[PDB]
């Protein structure tokens, strides 16, 4: 096996120790776990909460025993890590392998020369998280997967084949592969570099052989193009995928073999014309995300990454930021298996604190840009986000260096940057960009496009509370390419200014964005409440359960693309209004409150094209279940996530209901974590209790290694026990 998980089977422990890396170590106590794991998402040591009175990281250490066949000698022998948050130093058998500052880029050790063959071998990692990390969570530990890698002295450097699309059309594609051979003992010979393209049955659809003489040198270059009759295009709505099957022979014999899956697409970026994909054009409907997973931490399960794609997708947008740093892996294969187009962020600020920042900006970017250049998620790459001091020279020529340095790995796509507080004098440091991100700035599209009228815009950054003036100026400006919602997804560090709650789950802001973008009618009732929810988008819910304040008049408001819209309150008219452009989508009713059904009618061209209602519940009575996946993959890392609420007699969630619930797992299978949507919370993540918050909180069960059946079990006051199976 080329490359497997090496993520089973670690040994952890919280805080330092002394003589960590040692074989001679009894490390027989040490926590087991299986990757990922981060350590800051469990309760602070000696508190039942991982908050304090706002997260800890510290030291802590992961040790892992591995057994490498003696038929590998003679080969090379490597382990890699997707992220480790941060500062992580690594042995191998007692001797120091490599130390890796920054948390979120991927890496490569070569243990060669550490391992030995036919016997057991011992790894230590040491991880320290001494940052203050308070405008987002980080995690703390070996968040994303690891992977063993063996191969023959002659192979395919890692991330160096590069595949591009230089021609891509309906009627044929090009597709050029370059690749770079790690000629370790300098060996000469003539090798053949055979390249495969295959469709996504398998089905090869071109095919190219090079005879490939080493040079003496430790690495050679080689590459070729083939042609792909009748492509299937990559695109947001037909995300196909084929793959690139690269094989080294010699005298009839494999030497070495990768697969890289790829998107076949053309981008292209004007002032005239805008984004273009495949030749059509259309606006980016995006959204910014940070790393974490919630109630999961920085914890990058495929799932969890998958889960977060889809739940984004289903709510329309089609492009992420990745603020401000590379996400994991199984984040951008999700992107480009679902189809959504993504701006790769390698930094946040450059030298304003950090410290490492001159000496290992190179290694990182590299790792971002070398690691992801294959995706055909990834559209654009941003170096950098809100640069202090950026009209200085020296700020500039720090924005020239990097921006160069991505065009030594790729020229295929846009170099970008996410800009604050952009003036005149910020002119020199946007030239070098390709296309600028405007954090939060409006106010300069048509004045900014008067005095360069080349420059390329996308809103990197805007505010919930003012989305409907910042997406017309998307709508009315064709070099205005798209907007970034600050944020898609609601993060630790809380913020409570995303689109989807912790949970993921829709909020009111993310319904009023629907009217902006959506092609079908599109009508939400919400309402505020009488007082605050919380001691940035208005304070509104969606419910209609206000015991105490009968007859008091309650402001609904509506959200809609349609032309007129008439709310109903129990059957009984409240009027039809207008929905004209001074209501920025959004239309208001004072309602004397009373128990029952809000019916907003919308219409469109005088006909009715839609009903939507907002029904209070009636008093709990039971406990509802229900899993996103109820069959799931027994290899101790696939999850699944069970959404708790609690319901009155005909299934509508009781939003007042703040209740403890007591969970509980049989069979193999673990309860990986508890969550609500509460922004105030400092309950536990990894507990196996959780209060409700708004009716609902949510639970990931992570699968065992054996098949059968799972059990979770849910017990609350006054209630009937409720149970939900898994396969």
């Amino acid at each position: 096996l080329r490359e497997q998980s090496f993520d089973e089977a670690w040994l952890f422990h919280r805080g330092d120790i002394a003589e960590g890396e040692k074989q001679s170590l009894d490390d027989s106590q040490w926590r087991q776990i299986n990757l990922p794991h981060d350590w800051s998402i469990e309760d602070i040591p000696g508190t039942n909460s991982p908050f304090t009175a706002f997260t800890v990281g510290g030291t802590g250490w992961y040790r892992k025993h591995f057994y490498i066949d003696a038929a590998e000698k003679g080969k090379c022998i490597a382990v890699s890590f997707d992220g480790i948050y941060m500062n992580a130093d690594i042995w191998v058998n007692d001797r120091h392998v490599a130390n890796h500052v920054y948390g979120y880029t991927a890496f490569e050790l070569d243990i060669t020369d550490y391992v030995r063959f036919g016997a057991e071998n011992l790894i230590a990692v040491r991880v320290k998280n001494e940052g203050m990390n308070c405008r987002w969570y980080t995690g703390s530990g070996i968040y994303r997967h690891t992977f063993l890698k063996i191969t023959n002295p002659l192979h395919f450097e890692t991330w160096g084949t590069f595949v591009t699309t230089p021609v891509a059309t309906a009627d044929k594609a090009e597709v050029h592969v370059q690749s770079v051979l790690a000629n370790t003992e300098k060996v000469t010979g003539k090798v053949i570099l055979e390249t495969r393209i295959v469709d996504k049955n398998n089905h090869t659809v071109a095919r190219k052989e090079q005879l490939v003489t080493l040079d003496n040198k430790e690495k050679t270059e080689v590459g070729h193009a083939l042609e792909v009759l009748a492509p299937q295009l990559w695109s947001i709505d037909n995300p196909y995928l084929y793959q690139v099957v690269n094989r080294l022979l010699q005298d009839d014999k494999v030497i070495d073999e990768e697969y890289i899956s790829i998107g076949i697409r053309n981008i292209a970026f004007s002032a005239e014309n805008g984004f273009q994909l495949n030749g059509k054009s259309m606006k980016l409907k995006g959204g910014c995300i940070h790393h974490d997973n919630g109630l999961l931490g920085a914890k990058a399960f495929d799932r969890a990454e998958e889960r977060k794609i889809e739940l984004l997708k289903a709510a329309g947008f089609n492009a992420l930021r990745l603020s401000h740093n590379p996400p994991s892996i199984a984040l951008l294969n999700a992107c480009d298996r679902l189809g959504m187009l993504v701006i790769d962020e390698a930094f946040d600020m450059w030298r304003y604190g950090a410290q490492y920042f001159d000496k290992l900006w190179k290694e990182d970017l590299h790792s971002m840009v070398a690691r992801d250049r294959n995706h055909p998620s990834v559209i654009m790459w941003s170096i950098g986000n809100e640069i202090k001091n950026k009209e200085t020279a020296e700020i500039v020529d720090i924005c020239r260096e990097l921006t160069g340095f991505v065009k030594t790995l790729d020229t295929t796509r846009p170099v970008t940057a996410g800009v604050n507080s952009i003036v005149d004098a910020t002119d020199d440091f946007l030239a070098p960009l390709d296309v600028c991100g405007y954090n939060y700035c409006l106010n300069r599209y048509e004045s900014d496009a008067k005095r360069h009228p080349d420059r390329i815009i996308y809103a990197s950054e805007s505010y919930a509370s003012q989305a409907y003036d910042y997406w017309k100026g998307v709508e009315d400006h064709s070099w205005v390419i798209g907007d970034f919602i600050w944020t898609a997804f609601d993060y630790i560090g809380h913020a409570n200014c995303g689109d989807l709650n912790l949970s993921g789950e829709r909020r009111p802001q993310s319904y009023l964005r629907e009217t902006l973008w959506s092609d079908a009618p599109v009508s939400h009732i919400v309402v505020t409440p009488p007082v605050p929810s919380f001691p940035d988008f208005p304070d509104v819910v969606d419910h209609w359960n206000f015991p105490g304040y009968e007859g008091k008049k309650m402001t609904v408001s509506v959200y809609s693309n349609c032309e007129q819209v008439e709310l109903f309150l129990n059957g009984e008219s409240l009027g039809k209004q207008e929905n004209t452009a001074d209501k920025k989508n959004t239309l208001v009713w004072e309602v004397p409150y009373a128990h029952g059904i809000l019916k907003a009618v919308s219409y469109n061209k005088g006909g009715e094209v839609g009903t939507a209602t907002l029904e209070s519940a009636g008093k709990v009575e039971k406990i509802r279940l229900s899993a996103d996946r109820t069959e799931i993959v027994a290899d101790g890392n696939d999850l699944s996530y069970i959404t708790l609420e609690l319901v009155d007699s005909k299934g509508i969630r009781n939003q007042l209901a703040e209740e403890l619930v007591a969970f509980s797992i049989e069979g193999d299978a673990t309860i990986e974590g508890v969550g609500n949507a509460n922004p105030m919370s400092i309950e536990s993540f990894v507990a196996n209790s959780r209060k409700t918050w708004r009716g609902s909180n949510l639970l990931v069960v992570r699968s065992g290694k054996s098949s059968g059946r799972i059990i979770v079990t849910a017990k609350v006051k006054a209630l009937p026990v409720a149970s939900i199976t898994i396969t």
